[PDB]
């Protein structure tokens, strides 16, 4: 609906060429009816054509993503803090459009490997289109933008064979985190839960850099973006996530549609931390180095206004493939900083949608155009869409009166770079030495995890390095973990069969920050679009109504219920051929199907033991399960699973069964299951 | 109109970036007042990106060229030859656009190089874009489509060092013609006036290839496309065409341009040949051999409509450059034929679009969008403008409802193929031996000319052989010359100082055709446009009323006058400096003037002679001279120019004067003043 | 090889521009210590354009896939059949180069999705490139090829939201089978053990098409390609093929890589069917159509010679994917047949190159170059890579003597169309009706299997 004018409808009609001559598209024309086709047939070659040109290059970085529009409302009137129009008013709204990311992958990569997130945000506003492009994580891998395509060559697939898709699971990435050791920070990030989330809904957005927030009387602020999911935060664990990858390759991607398609439509708090000029390098770091937080007990995050998406895209290509992002995108209010990792970038994103569009006018794609009148002395190019008037474009002119005019701090809300900047100093190609501590934050972070938390992180990267051939990168990855933390160092060397390094203290501290946390982070503050298998038979009409009896309970709380039989029928939505417990945020059995979980059944309609395994998994994976109905043993003795344990329900009552099954749902994760080094 | 939709207005406003953020563009941002440009300049960067990338490849042919919109309006409904929706009404009106050109020149070369020309016609009709893709003359050089590029690597230039621009006169162009005898047809025609025609609206259009009309019985007639000009037939003579490409590289495009502001749009009927098809090889060539014309004598013209041009573009690039003209864009009612050359256009005009546009969706900018619904399957591709909500584009459906829906000779208008048409025979890489007569009919074009005609296109091919380098390839064309006309061979020979080849006369003829010369062709119809070159003087207040005088007499006819003198003043357009015979049509002294025309006359305003040589100039090159006044003997003579002369008026009075002179505008040239062959 | 020039070893030396300057690449150059970045760092931006734009458009379709070169080696003359020069001696060795593929995922999808697998193989002939753009399943969903975009629109994601990746599991795919009856006999091959192969060596490669062996007097027989597995044939399991996507998208690539890397180097017999023109229609269905076997108790394998894979790739991009198949790279002795299917993918893999490379010198490119000199008056273009001598580059000319001289059945061993094809009838967009049992051949297959 913001794109209406550029929809095409083909709900009736014939079927035409793109210049409207009515064709068909089903037989080649030949020479007789068993003969060769002729180089005639138009109507063979410009559909052929067609197709054979529809690809377009995937995006350099965050080719796996997936996209949605919604609307901005700012929360009250910011102009004592930025002029920028779309946060000039309480409840002033702007249209948006967000796609999130992996990083590393391809297209048709999996939406669960184990990566850094994109988060990108348009607001389409009065003044113009401003981009937010943020990643899930607050901190990146590198201080200055001329190192991205090292990062990224050594975390994508080693380019003699193309090994491996979507991982930083080879020797070429742990080589490269080992020698560059700002990467540490990010690094511990991707290893922790944050690197897995269980959905775009469940993580947060952030802007990495410091930017500046300008007023109109030209003084400025340094600002970092947070946006704070209104949906909790959640990880998948990775046993979990290396299964969805296989079973649901589109699991984040559908999780999203479906939202917006119920009603559920995400919502994430849009907020900034303030901080002055002079506070540049008061927190113990440089705020131009994105490898740093400002940790929130120094600034508290401000809510600057509600972001929510609602309304899923009507053509993927057109809309989400076709979006093009830039930091450039930037609105009167707004200005960069210093950090050198941000002042590449602005140059990295005009240039690469040349690449994606293979022209000049991408900014005309319905998609990219803004909300408001365009008026440059831009001209010509490949794709030219618009048809100029002004046959006098130079400046400056008297034939076209002086216009368009000059937009300038004073005249026509004219963007203006913050008029306290300054540079001074010798032209270098020099690191400050602000930069140079890659430890004490990673350390922040590690310290202010869970213990089952630092457990999911030390075993992220036992499972990783354990998989580095080389035994010299193996023994460099334990030189930086152990600047980090000794007992890391110790805990991953013990997977990998090396001895750690002796400790080495300069960096180490006890020192913990709020919010980095997902386990810590308490219950979700809904449970509404999650996702409950009930496990029933169609052998046993009574296990059919049971289900359909817990069916009307928990879609009542805006649960999304999933009744798994051998057969589909009336009440029944798959198969066990087709489940998984990677489908379902909790598992539920009606103890009238308890036949289906006996070591002896069998059936030519499921693999060899489904039932049972959708249970277990479930159970190990952490997620609430039980039995609905009185008769709870044998399900539970087949599966190893304790009565007494947490997150584990069994009731007579289907109403006491949601009651309890709901906290469980809640809580999202029973960590207790999970074994913990000494 | 998709045209008025993507219409952009800068008379008002200030400057925005290309997604509406108001920005400056005068000054780059830099670290201080002497300091280095800074990488975060994106105003600097986003249009000096644009500017970079402004380019496209020019076409590969017919890169030269000028466009304007206008009307087609049917005489009839001609339901009783054709299904064509456009010819199915009295007064029918049909937007188009026409673009000419010329063939070999680049981007930038002059308009009045010897060649053939473009004239390519769109019919924007109510069931689908139609272009007839058309020339001035109306034989080709070859006589299939796999030799377009011998042909134009031959006539473009040499690729060692790029020379000659826009001209055939070099070694390869004559090489080739002497080897590959189909060309001569049209290469008496480029060597005709046809290669420098007057304007683009003193020439015809042809469509060159036979095609079919075919009726919604599914019957069919064979037909040739001729737009004959309501404006007459004209041509420049060579030397004139020469000093005019230096002198106004645009004349063609200008003349146009003027035509179409004064209100003076010009206009052709738009008229058909039409035969059976069993007259295939009836009239002693085959009506697939597209270096043959039917001569009228055989099969009148019959007039279907009136095209009009009358609105010049907004933007040249977007519209001019931009337009994707294809023989492929067929509707209803025309099919193709087996024409060799017609059959491999269709493949070339679709694949190099792909080239110009550097993507597949060339046919959504508006110059080349239909004005129908478009309903297809066609998706993605770089620059997708449209946003499809069909989302099952695939046949057959049942998801859409099995829209859009096949359209075919039974339902929904569809195109058919002519279903008469039959092939049978082996798979071959042969040529028809009905194809075979080279010779002929370029006998029957010279034998159609007048003698001084003749002259000229002698006179044309002495210029352009003996340029030629290679004595060999010289004598090759005299071979080839002489199969058509000993008399030309002979005649050309004598300027190169070779012997002609002893006569050969199996192909030679006395034969004659009405409609293809230029000199036999009559008065102008109107001498509206018509330039009237007036020379004048500052020094006496009598030149200057004399001048102003005759002004009013020649516009009030709808003559375009010029007033030249010394200095710009009240009443005088153009500077002696400024002016040349190749600006004027017809060319008048003032008596009043005299002094200006003297031996001795010298001024720093002008070079040495302007004023006698732009006088001397218009008499040689054929066009209507004369002084007003009362002396007249004093000019004439220092021109040595006889009073009695055709096309030279002596008259004091100034309406005596006029009425002379317009009658001699209207005769156009007075050939009396070229010297024949003994 | 052409390959061998193009190498460029890195193993020593200091780091240069694109032009040859010596240049640092590590920190940007900023106005102060904590300054902003300055526009005449040409070291940033040549960097970081050339990082900006390393991405070209994957295939329109078999998007995913992996390559290998290796050696065909002839087991006899075989004049008596083809005029092929690949095919005239005993031990005559080409080298070639294969890839491996699936049919609808997106680059970065599972090699063990349930799918059609490709097999395309590049013979780098001493008469030119000739290749073999095949797959695993002999049989193909359409009869014509206008029908292609109609076909990968089904399967492919839905395009609203682009889900499922890499799957016929959905509304449209299984639409598009039920309407489409044609598409029977490939989808019941996709649903066997065939849809998810063991591994890349574990499967056949078929041509599909009838094409046609030429002999030098002109007479023609019809083919099948057959290239048949000496490693065995294996499948997965779904249950297992579901998490093997999971836990090693690249399980089928990496099994190719290790395996060359080993010295078990994958090995096919190539073979054909062959029979004469005369039984187009003998064997109860057209050989024109391209959704048909012929029962091999109806014409047995020859065996031509043996395909080896040996060797892997130096660099993947370069070499795998830029490798540029087309059926339209034949070489005297084969020649096409009248299959719609074939006639219009003739048209396809040209034109989609142009999307591919974005610009006309694809076939410049080292995987893509023959091992014969190039004679030919194409010229210029976007990313021309040759010196053209030849300053008269037309036909017919003098000023170059008459060269390049044209090559036909008589002269210059040219290409010539086999001369007892012959074409009658009406201009039609009309389906044969030799083509309409679009089930027996499905059921034949379904019979054919074991009861599991
Ligand atoms: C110098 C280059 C460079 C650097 C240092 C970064 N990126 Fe970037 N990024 C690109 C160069 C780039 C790119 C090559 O220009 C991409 C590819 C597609 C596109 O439009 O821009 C891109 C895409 C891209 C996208 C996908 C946008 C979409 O969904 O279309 C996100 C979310 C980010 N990046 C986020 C980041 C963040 C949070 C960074 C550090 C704080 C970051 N990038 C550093
Ligand atoms: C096999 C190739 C081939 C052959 C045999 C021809 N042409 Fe052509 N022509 C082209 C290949 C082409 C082209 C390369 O496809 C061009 C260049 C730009 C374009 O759109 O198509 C073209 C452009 C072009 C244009 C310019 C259209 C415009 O103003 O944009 C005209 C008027 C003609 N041609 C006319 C003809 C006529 C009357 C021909 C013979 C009767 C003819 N051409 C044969
Ligand atoms: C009309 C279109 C059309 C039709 C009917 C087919 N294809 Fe195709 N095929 C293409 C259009 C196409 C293409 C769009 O042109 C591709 C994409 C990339 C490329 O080079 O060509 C392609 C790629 C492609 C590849 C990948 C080559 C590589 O690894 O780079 C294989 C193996 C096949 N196809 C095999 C087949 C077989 C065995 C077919 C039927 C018997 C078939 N295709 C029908
Ligand atoms: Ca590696
Ligand atoms: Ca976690
Ligand atoms: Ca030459
Ligand atoms: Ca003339
Ligand atoms: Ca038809
Ligand atoms: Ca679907
Ligand atoms: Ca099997
Ligand atoms: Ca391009
Ligand atoms: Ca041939």
């Amino acid at each position: 609906s913001p794109l209406a004018a550029y929809e095409v409808d083909d709900s009736t009609g014939y079927l035409t060429s793109d210049v409207g001559g009515p064709i068909q598209d089903q037989t080649s024309l030949k020479a007789g009816i068993r003969g060769p086709t002729l180089l005639e047939d138009f109507m063979f070659r410009q559909k052929i054509q067609h197709f054979d040109h529809e690809r377009v290059p995937e995006r350099a970085v965050h080719a796996r993503g997936a996209g949605a529009h919604g609307t901005f409302t700012s929360y009250a009137d910011w102009s004592n803090i930025t002029a920028a129009s779309f946060l000039n008013a309480t409840g002033k709204q702007t249209p948006v459009f967000v796609r999130f990311s992996t990083v590393a992958g391809s297209r048709g990569s999996a939406d669960t490997a184990r990566d850094v997130h994109g988060f990108a945000t348009r607001f389409y506003t009065d003044e113009g289109n401003f981009d937010i492009v943020g990643n899930n994580i607050p901190v990146f891998f590198i201080q200055d933008a001329i190192q991205f395509p090292d990062l990224i060559h050594s975390v994508k697939p080693r380019p003699d064979n193309e090994i491996p898709q979507a991982a930083t699971a080879h020797d070429s990435a742990w080589d490269f985190f080992s020698q560059q050791p700002s990467t540490m920070h990010t690094l511990f990030w991707a290893m922790s839960g944050h690197g897995i989330p269980r959905s775009y809904r469940h993580m947060d957005g952030f802007g990495c850099h410091t930017f500046r927030f300008v007023k109109d009387d030209g003084s400025s602020k340094l600002i970092k973006w947070h946006f704070k999911s209104r949906q909790g935060k959640a990880s998948l664990v990775w046993e979990e996530a290396q299964v969805l990858s296989g079973k649901n390759a589109d699991f984040h991607r559908q999780d999203l549609w479906d939202a917006i398609e119920s009603g559920n439509g995400p919502e994430w708090d849009v907020c900034v931390q303030i901080v002055d000029e002079s506070q540049a390098q008061a927190f113990g770091f440089d705020l131009l180095d994105p490898t740093k937080i400002i940790p929130e007990e120094y600034a508290p995050l401000t809510k600057l206004g509600l972001l929510k998406l609602d309304r899923n895209p009507t053509n993927y290509f057109a809309e989400t493939e076709q979006v093009m992002f830039q930091p450039g995108h930037i609105v009167r209010g707004i200005d960069f900083t210093e950090d050198p990792l941000l002042q590449g970038r602005l140059f990295s994103y005009l240039d690469t949608q040349l690449n994606r569009n293979g022209g000049p006018n991408f900014e005309q794609l319905p998609i990219n155009m803004p909300r408001v009148p365009i008026h440059n002395n831009n001209r010509d190019g490949a794709g030219q869409m618009f048809i100029h008037r002004n046959k006098y474009p130079y400046t400056p002119n008297t034939l076209n009166s002086g216009y368009p005019r000059q937009a300038n701090q004073n005249a026509g809300r004219g963007f203006f770079t913050a008029p306290g900047r300054t540079a001074s100093g010798a032209l270098v190609r020099e690191v400050s030495p602000t930069f140079n501590d890659h430890w004490s934050q990673p350390r922040l972070f590690f310290n202010s995890l869970t213990p089952v938390e630092q457990q999911f992180l030390v075993n992220a990267m036992r499972f990783e390095i354990s998989l580095v051939k080389s035994e010299e990168v193996k023994k460099n990855v334990l030189t930086q973990l152990n600047r980090v933390s000794h007992d890391v160092a110790v805990r991953v060397a013990a997977a990998i069969g090396l001895g750690a390094p002796d400790a080495d203290d300069t960096y180490y501290h006890n020192n913990k920050t709020a919010g980095v946390s997902i386990v810590g982070s308490g219950p979700l503050p809904t449970i509404k679009t999650l996702r409950v298998g009930i496990l029933a038979t169609t052998s046993e009409s009574s296990a059919l109504d049971q289900a359909a009896q817990l069916r009307t309970r928990l879609e009542k709380d805006g649960l999304v219920v999933t009744v798994v039989a051998e057969t589909l029928r009336e009440g029944v939505d798959q198969t066990y051929s087709t489940a998984d417990a990677t489908g379902f945020d909790g598992v539920v059995v009606v103890d009238g199907a308890a036949a289906l979980f006996a070591s002896t059944a069998s059936s030519p309609l499921f693999p060899t033991g489904r039932p049972l395994q959708i249970f277990v998994d479930a159970y190990r994976w952490g997620k609430p399960v039980g039995v609905c109905g009185g008769k709870s043993s044998e399900v539970l003795d087949a599966a190893d699973v304790p009565e007494d344990g947490d997150g584990v329900y069994s009731e007579e009552s289907v109403d006491m069964f949601v009651e309890e099954f709901e906290k469980g749902l809640a809580t999202f994760r029973f960590t207790d299951r999970f074994a913990l080094d000494s």
